[PDB]
Parts: C-alpha cells; structure tokens; sequence
C-alpha cells in the first residue's frame, strides 16, 4: 500500500543493504511512488535518501505476514538521472574558448533572448534552416535554438498548468537563459565577426573590465566592422 | 503596493492599452510583478493574459491620489521568451534526415536516456571533450548532452522547491533527446549512410503484416 | 406533381415507348424527381428504371385535365453519363501489370492504408511535393493520395444510427482495399524497382495458387537484393 | 457484450487514460464497435471521442470480479484516417498549375462529369486503354476516371441498402473530379501552355468589372 | 495648463508674428496640443492657423506677471507635412506610362484590392518573397501590396477606438492602390508594351459615341 | 431591415452554421450594413464576427411570416480579400536588409519625414522624376514618397474634436515612423553605397544590443570613407 508503512521498511531494508554492501550512508525517509504488481509480486519503489544532506531520486526493485515473512532480495539500484558530469563536457572547447574565458563579461552583458534571436533569423536565417552544415557555429546555433525552444515549451506547459508555480518560470527565464545567451551571443558574434576577433576580444574586454572604476577607460571595447 | 487595486486597475490599463493599439484580444488575470521606480512614477508591470487557451506571461512598462490622478501611458507590451515559431529548423537536416524519418520509427523503439549516454561516454568520451570538431556528428552530441544535462539540473531544481514535471520531462524532452542521441551515436558507430538506410528499412520492416516478411527484427552491428 | 400517378404513367408509357422504339428489357418502379417547365410541361423524369433488374437512373423528357388528354412522346431518355464504365482501363497495365497479376494476393498481404501513407510520406515526400514528375509512379502515387484524402473527407462528413456507422464501414474496406493495392504497388515499384515487384508477383502467384498441403509454408518475401 | 455498463467505463477510463497521455479534451459519446476476445480478456474498442463539437473514429484497446480486479492497461489511441494534414500534395503542381490558378475558373466553369467522360471517351479511348504512358497526363486522367469509377460504385451501393450521401458525391467530391478532368483533358487537348495561359485570361475576363467585360468569355479553341 | 487664456494669447501672438515675417492670412482657431516646460518657460505650441477656409496642422514656439514681464520671442511657423507640392513624382513614369495615360481607363475599370491581391498571390508569391530583385515592377508592387497593409492596419485600428473614414480609405484611398496594382500585375503578366497598347486601344473604345462602338470592350490576354 | 432582430438571427445562424461546416472558433455581435435582393431575399450580410476575439468582417449572402419560416442556408461568407497580409513580403529583403536588421535602431534615430523628404528631393529630385529606373532604391524612394503623399492627403482630410486630433496623431507617428525608416534606408544606401549601410546597420546592433554601462558613450556615426 502507499500509506502502510511496510514499503518504508521495504525500502529501509534496501537502505541498510546499502549501507552494509557498498560502504554507504543514504537517509531513506519517505516514498513518493512505489508501484504494486503480482506476477510473489513484483514491487517497484522509489526511495529518496539524502547523500551527506543532499537529496536524490533513486528507484528501488526487490522481488519479494506473507509479504513480510517472504524470500527478500533487492536487484537493481538504478538512479534517475545520468546528467551528473560523468562528462565533462565544455560548450566551447572547441572553437577556441573555455567557459571561464566567457566569465571575462560580466553576467548581465548579455542582450537577451529576443534580441539575440532576431540577430539569428536577422542576418543567419537562410544558412541556418538550410540542408547543408555550413560551418560549426550553425551545427552549434540549430541546436542552440531548438533548446531554447523546447525549454519555453515546458515554461508555458508549467504556467498553463499548485497556484505559485510561476518562480519555476522565473528560474527558467532566467537561470537556464543566462547560459543560452551566452551560447547565441558567442556563436552570432563568431559568425559575424570572426573567430580571432572574438576570442581576442574577450581578452581586451576582460583587461577592461579587470581595472578599477577609476582606471578605467570611458569607451568599452566593442565588436564593429568599421 | 505588493499586492494593490492600483496595480491590477494599471495591469486592465495595459491590457486594453496593447488590445487597442497592437490590434489583439488579451484577458488578462492575474499579476505576477510590479518594480516601483520614482524618477510621476515609471512603473514595470509584468502580467500575465490569458490568450485562447494558453495563459501566457507579458511584460509591461508604464509611466504614471497623485498615482491615478495623473497620465497613465503604455510604453511596451513585448512578452517573454522568443518562441513563438519564427525559425523552422530540424535537428536532422544538414545531415540528410528529417524529424519525419524518425518518428518513422516506433517511439519505444530507442533506447533510454540513461543507456545512450552511457553508449557515448563509453566510446567517444575522448573525442566529445577535445579540442576538435572531429564531425558535425560530434559537434551536435555535445550540444544535446549539454542541453539534457540543463534539463536534468532543473529537474532536481524543482524537486528541491516548491511531481509530474520530473515525469513529463522524461516523456516529451526525453524522446527528443533519445532520437537525437540515438541517431547521432549509431551515425558515429556505423556510417550515416549506413542508418539513413536502416531508417527506412526498419520503418517499412514494421509496416508489413508478420507473414510477409522477415522474421526477426533488422539491427545494426558489425 | 411528385407522387401523383400522373407523373408514375409518364414513365410507364415511357419505359413501354423505350420498349418500342429501341429494344431493351425494361421495367419500372418510381420516379425520384419531376421537375416541370410549362410554356406543354417539359418535365425532368428522373425515374429509376431497369434495364438488367437493377435500380439504375433515366433521366427522362417529355413534352406534355388537358394534362392528361394531350400527345406523350419521348425525345430524351438518357441516364448519367458514365453508366458502368464505358471505357475499361486497367489502373496497372501501362506499369507492366494487370488487376489479374495482383487479383492473386490476399486481402491482408498489405499494409493498413495508414501504414502505407506514412511509408509514402515518411519515404518520398520530398518528391511527392516537388513540382517535377520524376516518374509515373509518383504521378500515380500523388493522385491515389488525393482520392484517399476526398474519400477521407466523406468519411468525415457521414459522421458529421447505424447506417452512417456502417457506410464508414464500407468506405474503410471496400474501396480502400484499391487505395491499399495502389499504394502498395506503386512505393513498392519506386523501392524495389518495377521488374522485381513483377517477378515477385509472378512468384507470389504461384505460392497462393498452390494448395497449402503442397507448398512451403511460408510466403515470398518482397526485397530487392 | 456491446452495449452494457462494463464497455462503457471501459471506454470512459480510455478516454481519461489518453487525457493523461496526450493532454486534450476528447470527450467520449458512444462505443463505435467492440470485440470481446478471451486470452485476461482482450477487447478490440472502437470508441467515439468528440474534440470540442467535431467527430473523428478513435480507437482503444484496454486489456483487463475477477474481469475487473485486474490491470487495465490501454496501449493505443490511434486515428481512423490518415487524412490530417500529414502530406500537402497539389494534384496541379507537376503540370505547372495550382489550385490558386484553378480558382480563376469558378465553381460553375465545369463541364458535367457526363461531358467531360465521353469527350475523354470519344478522343483518347485508344491510349487511355493501351499499355505504355505516352504522357504524364495520360497517367493522370486514368486515374481520374478509376476514382470516378469507385465514387459511383458506392453511390449505387448506398442506394441498395439503408438518401442525400448519393447527391453529396456527385455535387461536392465530384466538383474536384470536374476539375481533375477539364484540366487533363484540355491539356491533352490544346496543349498544356495554352491551358496555363487560358487560366490566366479567364482571370482576366472574370477580374474586370461587368461594365466593361466583353460578352464573350474566352474559350479554347485550335482552328 | 493647456485651456486657459495665456496660451490662446500667446497663440494669437505667434500667428500675428507670423503675419509679421511671412505676411499673409493665417486665422487661428484653437490650439491643437501645448506642452509647457520651464528652463524662463519653454512652450511647445501646437496651433492650428486656418487659411482662408483650409484647415493645416502648424507650430509655434514662443519662448516666455513674471512670466508675462518678458521676451516673447518666435523662432517658427513650420508646417506639419512635406506635401506642399515640393517634388512631382510619378508612380508610372519610369515604366513608360503617366497618370494621363491612365485616366483613358476609367475609375470603376479597376478589379477591386481582393481580385487584384489575389492574383499577385497566386501568379507571384514566390518571387514577390524572394530576396532578389526580378524586375522593376516587383519592386513597385512590394511596395504597393504593404502600403496597401499600412492601410488596413489604419483601418482596423480607427474600428477599435473613437464611422466613415473607414471607407474613405477603401474608396479614396484604394483607388490609387487599385491603378498601381492593375499596373504592375498586367505589365508582369502580359508585357509592358502590351498594357501601353491597351491603355491606347482602351481610350480609343472609351472615346467612341455609343453608336459605334463595339459592344466587346478591349482586354487583355495571350492565348 | 437593418436593427431587426431578423438580421441578427441570419448572422447567429451564419457563424453557428460555419462552426458546422468548416471548423473554425466564432462568435457574433452585429452586422453593420445588410442590403437586400429580392427575386427570396438575397441578402448581403456584411457582419463582423471574431475568429480569434477580434472585430473583423464577414461579408455574407444568405437566399431566404414566410421570412422566418423558410429554408436558409450560406453559399458566402467571404472576408475582404487580404485579411492581414495572405503573403508576407518584407521590404528591404531584397536590399540586403531585413526588418530584424532595421528593428533594432531606436525610434528617434531617423530623421523627422519633412527632413528625409527635403533630403529626398533636394539630393535626387532629378534623378527621382527621370523617366528612368536608375536603380531599385529610386523604385522604391518614388513609391514610398507618394504613399506618405496619399497618407498626407488622408490627414488633411479627417481635419476637413480630439478623435480627429489623435487620427491625426496616429498617421503622423505610428506610419510614419515606418516611412522613416524606408525613406533613411533607401536615401542612405543611395548616400553611402549599400553593403556601407549593411555594415553599419551590423554594428549599430551590436552597439544598442550591449547595455550601457558596457558600450562606447556614444553611438557609431555613418559616413562612406
């Protein structure tokens, strides 16, 4: 059952396990699904733990008065989600940049989405939906635009749909938009202008905006073909 | 005010402001923001309308005892977000598929996030994180596994605030990104040509009645 | 009128002056339509009448109380055009085949006719839509997906008891099962190439005509190697 | 059974199950058809879901005392009908026409389906009937005719077994049929050019305003 | 303020000022819009000077007990439009007509703004989207079809907010619209020289007294 | 007649009758002129009624004591042609330009219209009143000088209250600031060459796309060196 509290000593049990087999200490205190199933039956939970404080949603399997006194054994210990770093994988490697070469500008340099995009569709929009790759900034930017496109699906499927869920939508506009400006700006930049002029760019506007206030130069360095 | 009459009389002025210049129909709700900013005071509203069916959020930017006695005038009713369909790109065409070719196949027929990313990093780890476009074939994996890494981190964003989002990510994001990582990954392990083929042969392989072709299902190897 | 007996002895004497005059067997029931035109009533006799027992259209003409002591003579009898078919073409005989060639495979050789569409869709849209020919096949191919689509929209329209349920029935299998023979023949020739959709029908024909106890228990399969 | 209460919750519970899977509103009326199959019990569900005052063939398949105290599990909505808009195809295009020039010529342009058969009839019965293509508008008028053909065989079959469907092919899906043939059989006819450029006059003439249109329409001729 | 006295007077100073440097008739009636800003006040005067019975939107600047104690000094009297006459353009002169040549056809000769933008739409959508230039008259009809845009985005917007300006755009305005239109289609269609030959035939035909003329007024077309 | 309810009734029956037929979302208010044809009135219901929520028009024509109770039915139920613009023409596309390129210049940039037009005609009157082309931009710098002449003529006309005085102020401003921007783009690339004018529209981007604690104080001036 989902209130009964023999899926939290189901799933104790698997906590325990845990922590005798694999040397670990995972704080399993609620369920939020744990599926029924006969074929013995076939349970399969979820058990949330905390990992040193910091929670993660894992899925438990056990095959298991008779659901207690039975033969119990848990199989798998699959987690959700693989999106952990077991790459790491940087946005700008290739091409020439890091990610902390883009820390040089600050956060809000940025333009926004909006105006970034009618850079895009602006100057880009015949070699971007076009059935040739032109050159590795426009395999980068479709991707970069249809990411950005199924994110603002799920904002607007989370703001069509308890009553405060508009901070989810904040976080998205916000967060997750900071790095996708990031991504149109340095690509839109590097098709316009170049791919040296970008990236020594970069190192003219962080000389400029590393010195003090009263130091520095009134005219910013600034990308311009004239 | 936080939560004021001024604001949502200021909030129906903006509304029928942009419905009658802009030329639309917007019913507006409910308010989500209101930055007060004295210079007559610059308001920034930004309210949500409904529209059709789909509650929407919009921006405002107004300038108004001295409050609403004085000349209210909209300024700006641009919304947030750019996606309302102005580039119409595939995924797959500079490499010769469409998005057609791969909802040809069945949905289940790919294999799950978990398994795909576990086939890339366990064989192109040390090229998906060099200095190199190698490929195109590389240069769109490590823009989708960045991408599903964004969309993991808001999953376990929104289950540490505040469910069926964690769910609906895997179902609709999830397929997309199990058919982009599916085909880039087998047109890296078996040619292009090679799975542009195999696409439709699976494809017509599902089609037919069972006693009319072959027996077993077509799969990719060496 | 309509129901009047006056209109119903119009196309008696009608149907017996067509039996005078050109020699056909003929009988009558009812008339569903009787328009008039007085300047001497030139009616519009749409009377159902048959020739074979069926229940096939005349429209007729006649030039017409006084109404009935006048003079009754025909000068237009004639039904809809394209009765039957008065020219018998055969949908696959400029493609090598016949309807005779393809009569041979059973009714669940083919696809569903939606499993036939997203093959054609999925597989050569992008010269479906091209303004190019390319081929027969794609001329063909491009009208049979046409008339599904009109045939579609009927069945869209019945639907807006029973009888509409089962007049979708008819319009599903019955034609449709043309619409899935077309279809397979033609993205079945454009994959394959067309002599090897011949020789597999060839083949194929003598599989099915076989009886079941004297030939391998499998069919042939369709693949271009 | 068909029509009691099981297949009906059944039905509804589908109908819930493809509002949690595809998210719409699909409100469900009347079970269409059913099969009750043993294996567990398997049902082939033919239900009607309304969308929102328009009707479309759905169907479900739920496998489910004891029928009841089981998983029901629903697998598939699928449509009936291939026809939503999945493929764009202009029959005109390949013949450097389209149905923004076609509508030039008004709905009442068209010779009957009746004129326009025994013209085909009477002047391409020999290659309209004869195994090679000698055109790609050959190809095109041979299927016209076959389609043609089957509206008018179930024409005469809904007048065997039951009223107003025999008067809605004939007007409204023989339309398109009236324009598939004039076009075919005047490009065959005058050539294909001359009927591009007699679409084109024909707007012309019909554009102008009644005071100064001449009488005579253009028509296509040879001599 | 914006109706009080000072601004009426200072007004009436400014138009006899301008009656001073330009010497005519100007007769002010009421102030149109007025801003007031100090520095020393600034007054951006928006008066309307009647001229004789016609009514034109102008300006005035007059620069300011404290503030009547001062230097009231006008810098203009500038008109609001550039549509004093200052430049003779016209619209057909660059493809070989005028605007006398295309008064021979008379003002209901022209198919109405739906048959002729429909017709670009049909026989053009390609090219008039397409990012070169294929002749001048694509070029001119671009710009007719989105002024053309302009104007009925006007006339949505004045049946938002407040009568009979919303057909005088689509008569009055559209005429124009209408023989630009006609224009540029027919020379796209048929040939340049062959619209100006026609314009010529067309005023021949109109020319004639009813007796003898012939009943089939002229048209264009190719086949 | 025209405030009957008889009218109204025809145009409810209309737009339900179109949600029947061709599956759109409408709802009704009024019909602002219905002129009559009697042969059996052939109505000509000009009605405005809201696909989307917005007042726009359905011209309509219906065949109907024996004016309630007869047969109605639509065979029209046209808008007037170009609804909102059936074809999307952009127009510096085929300058070079687009209007993506041009949206991102603020809106007092440009010039006022009396200085772009005395520009205009005082650096190319010769050359804009030539019987030739010359180029595309004096194409294009002729239409768009005789668009805001007709729409010039328009304001002067609504003067002949404050509804007036804001038409005015709507023709002035709203178009206006489009004929601005038409007249600076084709009277600069004429000035400076073209591909100059693309370069500098590129970086005049970039400079108002940054935020200003972030820019040169100072925008990049034009001029062909």
């Amino acid at each position: 059952n989902e209130n009964s509290l023999e899926i939290e000593e189901l799933a104790r049990f698997a906590v325990d396990e845990h922590n005798k087999k694999e040397n670990a200490l995972l704080e399993f205190v609620r369920v939020v699904k744990a599926k029924e199933q006969i074929i013995d039956t076939m349970y399969y939970l979820t058990l949330e733990a905390k990992d040193g404080g910091k929670k993660k949603l894992y899925e438990a399997k056990v095959w298991v008065g008779l659901n207690k006194y039975n033969f119990k054994e848990l199989q798998e210990f699959k987690p959700v989600g693989d999106a952990g770093g077991r790459m790491d994988i940087d946005p700008y490697k290739e091409f020439g940049a890091t990610v902390e070469l883009l820390s040089f500008l600050p956060s809000d340099f940025f333009p926004s989405v909006r105006d970034l995009l009618d850079t895009a569709s602006a100057l880009y929009r015949e070699a971007l939906e076009s059935p040739e790759h032109c050159s590795p900034h426009h395999t980068a930017l479709r991707q970069a635009i249809l990411a950005w496109g199924e994110l603002m699906t799920l904002a607007t499927w989370v703001g069509n749909n308890p009553a405060s869920r508009d901070l989810v939508v904040n976080y998205v506009n916000t967060n997750m938009g900071l790095k996708i400006r990031q991504l149109l700006w340095f690509h839109i930049s590097c098709l316009t202008f170049g791919r040296e002029t970008v990236l020594e760019y970069l190192v003219s506007f962080g000389v400029w905006i590393r010195t003090p206030p009263a130091y520095r130069p009134p005219n910013a360095p600034i990308l311009s073909t004239l």
